[PDB]
């Protein structure tokens, strides 16, 4: 009734860019300014700060860069104070990176990775891929990925397969023939697949 503070939306953004972010302030007094509490942010290098405008509530963060095999979600808390030195409560502000190849909002293959780089060109040993759906970051249940050969001669041993509950689906690539193949994964609301690293088959 004096004073409160809510942040109505957690921030989803891309490494390295600037994202506005939105406070409710409701304040019988005025509001003064608001405390930020952001050293989750600067373990990565990344920082809340003052819009620049001349709003004690305008604020935006600016995001780390994406860290490989990190967690990528940083907590964050506000305190708004008003006139008379009272503030609100401390509220949480939940801010996660995507890499520069992936979409916010969208259900996407994040991850595609190969149990093994080089495999015998027999036609029987198998590497076994791994690809992991995630919306901002959150793996996602009973997604169909699509699986396809980009370039090189082999078989795999499906063209499709549905998460698990840990939003990871899988499939094997055998060849006869020695080379390099690229394989890739795909989710339905991508734009394009992602691609594996290459593996090698080899003669021996
Ligand atoms: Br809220
Ligand atoms: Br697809
Ligand atoms: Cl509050
Ligand atoms: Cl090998
Ligand atoms: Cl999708
Ligand atoms: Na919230």
């Amino acid at each position: 009734d004096i004073l409160s503070l809510n942040i109505p939306h957690d921030i989803n953004g891309t490494e390295r860019s600037t994202q506005k972010i939105q406070l409710i302030v409701k304040s019988k007094y005025g509001l003064d300014r608001i405390v930020w509490d952001d050293s989750a942010l600067r373990s990565q290098g990344g920082q809340i700060q003052h819009s620049g405008s001349q709003s004690a509530q305008d604020y935006q963060a600016i995001l780390p860069a994406y860290v490989q095999g990190g967690s990528n979600v940083y907590k964050v808390t506000a305190r708004a104070y008003d006139r008379n030195g009272n503030s609100s409560n401390n509220v949480l502000l939940t801010i996660t990176v995507l890499s520069n190849g992936q979409v916010v909002d969208q259900v996407g293959v994040t991850d595609f990775t190969a149990d093994k780089t080089s495999a015998k060109a027999d036609g029987t040993e198998a590497i076994t891929y791994t690809a992991t759906v995630k919306k901002n970051g959150v793996a996602q249940a009973n997604v169909p990925v699509s699986f396809n050969i980009v370039s090189g001669t082999a078989v795999l041993s499906a063209n499709s397969a549905n998460t698990n509950g840990s939003g990871k689906a899988t499939v094997t690539l055998k060849s006869d023939k020695p080379g390099q193949v690229v394989v890739s994964a795909k989710t339905a609301e991508m734009t394009s697949a992602l691609n594996a690293n290459a593996v090698i088959f080899v003669d021996q």
